[PDB]
Formats: structure tokens, sequence, C-alpha cells
């Protein structure tokens, strides 16, 4: 997918940005701009951005995706629904606003191809049985 490569780099510039930071470390409209929404409205529900998780993974220009598989699979501990795929994307936006607090911005392009990965390999077969994008915009759109 190279549609899923470019929703997991526009939802993770919009973080950054929404943050305050730089972007410039790299229908498809309306899913864009439901995650975006998603994600604002996971995040106030649950503010402590992952921070267990990210301490769990302890992400260095040494880790690898396996290391990045293994924690996110954590989200995952009762299966995929909708809102843990909205984790998984606000997981790996914390990951980004985490690394170039960090001056680590050379891992920003690293998550987003990992989460790209993780996405068409793990969280796909679910979002299709389940009635793909579309069935996503219905929901949070």
């Amino acid at each position: 997918s190279q549609s899923n490569r470019e929703l997991v780099v526009d939802f993770l510039s919009y973080k950054l940005s929404q943050k305050g930071y730089s972007w410039s470390q790299f229908p498809m409209a309306a899913v864009k701009q439901a995650l975006r929404e998603a994600g604002d409205e996971f995040e106030l529900r649950y503010r402590r951005a992952f921070s267990d998780l990210t301490s769990q993974l302890h992400i260095t220009p040494g880790t690898a995706y396996q290391s990045f598989e293994q924690v996110v699979n954590e989200l995952f501990r009762d299966g995929v629904n909708w809102g843990r795929i909205v984790a998984f994307f606000s997981f790996g936006g914390a990951l980004c606003v985490e690394s170039v607090d960090k001056e680590m911005q050379v891992l920003v392009s690293r998550i987003a191809s990992w989460m790209a990965t993780y996405l068409n390999d793990h969280l796909e077969p679910w979002i299709q049985e389940n009635g793909g994008w579309d069935t996503f915009v219905d929901l949070y759109g």
C-alpha cells in the first residue's frame, strides 16, 4: 500500500505540526481528515501519551522493526478494533514527538516506514474484513 504510507505520513505530519514541531522529516482526503479528528478525540480521552509503551520500546537508532512490532502488539492483546487502530496511529505520533524532543529526528521517517509495514501486515486484514476505510469514515468522519 502506497495509500497506507501516505496515511501514516499525513497523520504524523499533522501531529508534529499541531504540537509545535517541524514535519519536514520524511477518497483519501476523507480518511485523512477522519483519522486526524479520531486521534485528537483519542488523545483528549487518554492523556498519558503512551509513556509506558514508549519506555518499553526504548527506541534508538539501533532499534529494529521487530522490537517496534513487539511493543505495538501490546495494543492488540484482545485483537483489533477501530479505537485500537487510532491508538496505533496515536502511539506512532507520540513516538515521533518524543524523538523530535530528543534531537533524534532521524527516527521519524523510520517510525513512519515501520507503521506502514505494521498496518499492512497486521491491521489491514481486520480493516478489510470489517468494511475497509469507508467504514472507518462512516464511524469517525
